[PDB]
């Protein structure tokens, strides 16, 4: 079960089967075999490539939200890797899911959320959108993510959800990155006003070690290779 | 079942649950409500956000999967609208979910495609990728995306699938345009060495009707509204 690390930030006790498969499964990757500058990234693709750990993260998800009373109404995943889990549970469900996006991406009327200043070291923030109506009043809403970083994204969820004369019932990501205290930023960020908003993590990166990381050892080319330098390197 | 519109390109027959509920489900927006510029905009969250077609899809195309000889081993899906139907069909099938992204998107070592000119008139293509060995030897792949238009995309699939020694088992899309001639081109583009490629819609963008537009009706106000100003229209 989930157990509490911080208050109102939930994680999957370690000794549990999606822990140990998420363990075993996940491969992260150092900035000189990922596109973005952090000491280790996750890839996705480790998770939605592991169709036994794809099966289990829909299993578990499923089996908690069917369970639930009173049950969500809507699953609200985060463009784009959200994308990727959250249709598969809310088919199961049989509730809409709707797509938070940057507003160049989304159609019809819709909302922007307002996000707030960055703490020096650059890194500016996005303002994400919904569909106005997307979410009818006395919703109950699930928002979903595949990693918590540093809370930015999570919380324009949150003012979506809240705009929306709806409530948020649960943040829930695979992976967060404790580090970012981003559970706990947000729950003390303007007077506490999302204090009540409960997060579940699947795993904490705190669990991912060397035996994770996907680089290739002793390799010492380019990261990026054309479709015809690799059509060239066998007989067709 | 799927009819033959133009040589290996297909279409599910208007006849069929799917196709009337698709039809019946189904939105689009004009300019002035969407954030593209075409006459008309199909709004993909008006399939995700109706679980009795979203679930009918699911069902479709897992049905078909299942008792296709031999079964394809892998499902490739596009950014980012092809990873909201990709995964709910890998987890029944139980295969793996391989992303096709942009370079700075992807981690690992990747295969970036080798896309086309542009036919005057701007519109010039996007540079995709897919880690390399994500997708083995003698694999049959399937392609899938929500919507076929100019074909661009479908391209880099068919080269980044074509360039890791494995098949394209066909490219399903839930919407395409005909107009833009997609399966044409490609069937014929560079001496037709994509000819065998197959090509299968749930519907044609010809069956979206008046009956479909999304617009409001007499709104003459702004397209995105804040936060703030939607919280103040009711007591909180």
């Amino acid at each position: 079960p989930f157990k509490e690390v911080s208050p109102n930030s939930f994680l999957l006790d370690d000794s549990h089967a999606l822990s140990q498969l998420l363990k075993k499964s996940y491969r992260w990757y150092s900035p000189v075999f990922s596109p973005r500058n952090v000491p280790r990234f996750a890839d996705v693709s480790s998770i939605t490539e592991s169709p036994e750990t794809l099966k289990a993260i829909r299993d578990f998800l499923v089996q908690r939200y069917r369970a639930m009373s009173p049950a969500p109404t809507h699953i609200l995943g985060f463009d784009a890797r959200g994308f990727l889990f959250g249709p598969m549970i809310a088919v199961e469900l049989e509730i809409p899911f709707v797509l938070m996006r940057k507003a160049d991406k989304n159609a019809g009327l819709l909302i922007r959320s307002e996000p707030y200043e960055k703490e020096y070291k650059e890194a500016a923030p996005e303002v994400m959108t919904i569909r106005y109506g997307s979410i009818g009043k006395g919703s109950r809403v699930v928002l979903i993510d595949d990693v918590l970083a540093t809370g930015g994204t999570a919380l324009s969820g949150l003012q979506l959800v809240e705009a929306s004369d709806a409530v948020v019932v649960e943040m829930v990501s695979i992976l967060s990155i404790p580090f970012l205290k981003a559970a706990e930023k947000i729950h003390s960020t303007a007077n506490s006003r999302y204090k009540d908003i409960k997060f579940i993590s699947l795993l904490s990166d705190d669990a991912l070690t060397e035996e994770n990381c996907g680089d290739s050892k002793n390799y010492t080319g380019p990261r990026v290779l054309s479709c015809g330098d690799v059509l060239a390197e066998h007989p067709h």
